[PDB]
C-alpha cells in the first residue's frame, strides 16, 4: 500500500 | 493498505 | 501494508 | 504528529 | 512529522 | 514524532 500518513 | 503514521 | 510515513 | 515544544 | 514549537 | 522545537 501507500505511504503512511506523515508523523 | 496503508502505512502507519509516522514517528 | 505500505511503509510508515515520515516524522 | 508534531514534535514536542522546546527547551 | 513537523518540528515542535519552539520553546 | 517530529523533533524538538528550538530552544
Amino acid at each position: 500500500g501507500p505511504p503512511g500518513p506523515p508523523g
